[PDB]
């Protein structure tokens, strides 16, 4: 705090900055959607490979102003912090085979979330439920675990695209949850070889299915005996004043 | 509002009016399922092609009658400017190629929505709960298009059919989306190749699918906790008085 | 009501009555289930053979008998009209070609749900909320309708399986409802064609999924703001007095 | 109640006692995850089958222990019960043949459900619900009963696989009511023979999905019927007083 400091979080603090800024990203954001046909690339492809690190260096930029003002509270802010790991990809030079990075810098177009608070809202409240849930995560997937080691012992052997691995296993079995193919695709084939896998998957679809249903009826159910508290407490309130 | 004017404004506001329309419907729609048939089309085809175009004539004098009756009110009412834009498609005569348009005619059928109150009032029902998923669908929306993104760069050169492009990515992960075949028909084939591919589509089977629920979780926990402030304030009255 | 009236009604309206019918049922239950085992035909399969027309005439009887009982009251209601119709069908002689009729008699099992009231209370439970939904039935079987033509004129020709005729189409769409191979095995299919269909089952996909939702959404939204007037108006009265 | 017992008592009653517990079935449970690679089991697969008898005679002496501790109270806790049963499962020696018996011995790893008391909590949450179902699911499996035997007599001759037997024919019918090839891989086959068994299995497909959904909304709407009673009365008391 200065004379120096607060001339940068005037800029940075501003509507100008961050309006800005939206506009680079749903700009840059059309521009990884046209990068994305061969005959634009031959044609405009270089126009937009620079104006794709014109926006990373600027992004660059506006990090670092950004943690300037903001000093340490910056790296306790999820959403800035996310900002910083999704720019600090975008950076990591194109030059080194992992495929797996070209394609990451796409998740710049997710500040439109963090720098649009309407959407930052949604993402809070969706976030927001998952913390009451971590039980019941954590008993499912140790039920999958469980499950997919069994299945290896089980099946593995004759059907090692499926089960051969626990990690075939988790693949196939979370497969089955999703229900997708479980009876042609997969438990049927079974049988041909183990008459009674039905008494695996119909027990797993069953257990799975009935814990997903519930997890859905505990939230609406318990989200809303809350309410029913809240207000009868003003409502006890009122009849006693 | 004159001698004139009064006049039509008593036929067209008429329940004889609405109810010829609806009969024209039901008569129409009937005649449209007829019309389906190669069977009959070769016999009674030139009878219901004949009670086509008076049920569309009668449409368009009924149209313009209404828009006498009701003014600029008509072009604010969107239950008739639908009639005006569905019976306005059904009068492109048959001859220009597109096929399109030929079958847009049995969007007709759906007059009998806008004229009968008991459906126009389901229609509004679901229609207004749009409004509040804007946002979401804004998310949701992003997230494909950002996944789409990625799919095309990661998977198009060697699965062109599903990937190739923005539009084809778009359609695969609706598929995905849907959990239709996702296993099966598309992720084990791409793990044929891409033996991590499980970890793009996984997580976005769980984002995807989590957004979807939590939408309808918070549409009934919040359309909800209206209820039981409007039952507080109710009742915070009446132990005030 | 008389001296031999009432006679009989003691017989009818006794505990053991109901019991004996709900013993014959189980029992005739478990002999349906035998009757399924061509090894079990050849061995005991005239005993059940005969066991079955004892059933059917006790349950005759038993029928007559309630209707003695019972006059006018049994023929409004529903539960033993059912009995009624169900026993009816079976007593429909074996030998007339007509295979839909013999597998009827199953049906008679049907009758542990009218004897049981345990059984009762949750059908008429489920049936109750029936009522409601007949508008939204009604909007989705037009919706359906009107799509079934659409798709018969632009498929049928070239996918006659799918959607050669009305009917085919009404089947497909179903099935499309359902996410049933919606993309591998309906659309994508139609789309080496037809590259635009995507266009007209998406939006059937969007619209008949989100009337689903929205379907239920309204039965616990709404089935719960009666709860909240009902339990105001116990709290307004008690404010009161 | 003595010196002796109390000694023992306040061993198995420790916090030590449980996490020991605990930290075995972690512990066991990480061995037999890597006990499912024959990579590792070539290597090291000695020492883990010897840790494994070790942890099976422990949580025999543990078991052993709480028996003694709490006397009768120990066969009525189903906690504790399943632990008996499921180490009782990995006592039986793995020399007799039958597979079903060696995987059952990962059933052990549920122990820290039984152990961990957030798991419990989560557990007694989703296993509460059931007991109001039971009728639904007495209706539910009459139902599948009744048109299982009736699937076998109308389509078991010529779809022997999916329908030659009650069980063959229940199979097929959770298969429907999970949609999962419903039409592609069941229905439409049997239409080339049995142009009108899609009224077979629609209806199915109908009343086994209405039923589902119901179901839940009965859950929710019912669960929540009871806090707003508890909620008024509360609001009644002190309106009076
Ligand atoms: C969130 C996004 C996560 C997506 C990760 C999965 C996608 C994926 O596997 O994409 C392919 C890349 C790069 O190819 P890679 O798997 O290295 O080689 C494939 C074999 N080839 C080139 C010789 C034919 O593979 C990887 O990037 C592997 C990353 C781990
Ligand atoms: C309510 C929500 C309930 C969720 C319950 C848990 C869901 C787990 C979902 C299944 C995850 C999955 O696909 O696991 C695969 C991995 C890696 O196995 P891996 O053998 O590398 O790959 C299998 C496919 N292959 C052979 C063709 C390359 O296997 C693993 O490494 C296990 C990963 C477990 C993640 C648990 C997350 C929660
Ligand atoms: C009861 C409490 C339990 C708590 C502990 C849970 C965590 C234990 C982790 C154990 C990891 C075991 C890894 C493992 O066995 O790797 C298997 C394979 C590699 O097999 P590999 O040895 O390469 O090939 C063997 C030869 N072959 C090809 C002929 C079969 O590679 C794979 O399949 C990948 C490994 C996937 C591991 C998934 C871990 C899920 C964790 C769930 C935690 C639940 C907590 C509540
Ligand atoms: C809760 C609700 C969440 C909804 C999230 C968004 C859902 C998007 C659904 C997917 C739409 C879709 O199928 O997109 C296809 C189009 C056109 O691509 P196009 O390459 O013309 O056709 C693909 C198929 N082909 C090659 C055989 C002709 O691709 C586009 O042009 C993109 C259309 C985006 C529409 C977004 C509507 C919301
Ligand atoms: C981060 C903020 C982002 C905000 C901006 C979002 C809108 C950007 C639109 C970009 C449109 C890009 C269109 C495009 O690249 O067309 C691709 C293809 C045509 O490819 P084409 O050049 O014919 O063929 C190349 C050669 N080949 C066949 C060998 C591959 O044709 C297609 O695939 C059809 C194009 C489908 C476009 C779908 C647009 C979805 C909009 C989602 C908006 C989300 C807002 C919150
Ligand atoms: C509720 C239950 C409704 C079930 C109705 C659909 C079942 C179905 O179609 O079952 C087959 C029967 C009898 O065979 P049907 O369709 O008369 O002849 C098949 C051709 N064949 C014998 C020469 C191979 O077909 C019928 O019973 C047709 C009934 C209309
Ligand atoms: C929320 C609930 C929304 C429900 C909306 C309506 C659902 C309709 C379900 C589809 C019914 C269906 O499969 O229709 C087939 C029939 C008969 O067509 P048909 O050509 O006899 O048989 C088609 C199959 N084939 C050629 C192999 C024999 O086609 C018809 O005759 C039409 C039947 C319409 C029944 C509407 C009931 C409501
Ligand atoms: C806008 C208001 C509308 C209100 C009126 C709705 C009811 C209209 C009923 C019209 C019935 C039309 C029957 C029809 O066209 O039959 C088609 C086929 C028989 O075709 P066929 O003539 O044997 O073969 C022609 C030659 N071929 C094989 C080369 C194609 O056979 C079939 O496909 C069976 C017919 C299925 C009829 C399904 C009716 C659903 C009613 C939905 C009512 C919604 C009300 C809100
Ligand atoms: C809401 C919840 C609603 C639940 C309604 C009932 C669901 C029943 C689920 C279907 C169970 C199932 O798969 O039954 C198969 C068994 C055994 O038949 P089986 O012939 O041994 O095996 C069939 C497969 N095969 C020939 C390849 C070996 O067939 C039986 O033995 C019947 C088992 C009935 C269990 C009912 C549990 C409730
Ligand atoms: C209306 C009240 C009803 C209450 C009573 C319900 C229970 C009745 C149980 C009847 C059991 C019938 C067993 C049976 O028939 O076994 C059939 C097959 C063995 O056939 P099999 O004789 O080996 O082979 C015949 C020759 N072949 C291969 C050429 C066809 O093997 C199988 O398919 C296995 C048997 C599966 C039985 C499933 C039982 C479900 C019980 C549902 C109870 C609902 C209560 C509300
Ligand atoms: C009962 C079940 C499962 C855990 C279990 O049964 N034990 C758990 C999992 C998800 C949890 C809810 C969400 O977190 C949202 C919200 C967070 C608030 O902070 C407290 C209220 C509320 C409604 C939570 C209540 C409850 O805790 C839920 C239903
Ligand atoms: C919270 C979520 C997602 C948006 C977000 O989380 N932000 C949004 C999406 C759909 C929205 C509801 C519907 O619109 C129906 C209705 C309209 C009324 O006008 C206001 C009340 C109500 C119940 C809305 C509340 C809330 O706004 C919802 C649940
Ligand atoms: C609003 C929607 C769709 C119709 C529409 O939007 N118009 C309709 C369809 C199903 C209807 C409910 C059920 O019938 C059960 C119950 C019957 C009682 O009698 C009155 C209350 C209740 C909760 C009904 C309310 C409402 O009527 C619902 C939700
Ligand atoms: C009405 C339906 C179906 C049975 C029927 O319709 N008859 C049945 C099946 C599941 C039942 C609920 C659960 O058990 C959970 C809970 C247990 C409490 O103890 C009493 C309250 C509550 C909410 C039960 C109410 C009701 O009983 C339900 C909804």
């Amino acid at each position: 705090g200065s004379h120096m400091y607060l001339r940068i979080t005037n800029i940075v603090e501003s509507s100008f900055f961050t309006k800005f800024i939206i506009y680079l990203i749903v700009l840059n954001g059309i521009t990884m959607g046209l990068e994305t046909s061969k005959t634009f690339m031959q044609s405009f492809g270089v126009y937009t490979t620079l104006f794709n690190q014109i926006v990373i260096t600027i992004f660059t930029i506006e990090i670092i102003l950004r943690i300037y003002v903001h000093r340490i509270s910056f790296f306790k802010d999820p959403w800035s912090l996310f900002d910083f790991f999704v720019v600090a990809i975008s950076l990591v030079p194109t030059s080194s085979g992992f495929e797996i990075l070209r394609v990451s810098r796409v998740l710049r177009l997710f500040r439109l979330v963090t720098a649009v608070p309407q959407m930052r809202k949604i993402v809070s409240a969706l976030i927001s439920v998952i913390p009451g849930m971590l039980s019941v995560i954590a008993l499912m997937t140790l039920f999958f675990y469980i499950f997919a080691i069994m299945a290896t012992q089980l099946f593995g052997e004759r059907f090692p695209e499926w089960f051969g691995t626990l990690g075939e296993s988790f693949y196939t079995l979370f497969q089955v949850m999703t229900l997708e193919s479980w009876s042609m695709g997969i438990v049927r084939p079974l049988m041909e070889v183990y008459p009674y896998a039905w008494v695996f998957f119909i027990p797993f679809i069953f257990v799975v299915t009935f814990v997903m249903i519930n997890l859905v009826v505990a939230i609406i159910v318990d989200a809303m005996a809350i309410l029913n508290q809240k207000e009868e407490q003003h409502i006890i309130d009122e009849v006693q004043s």
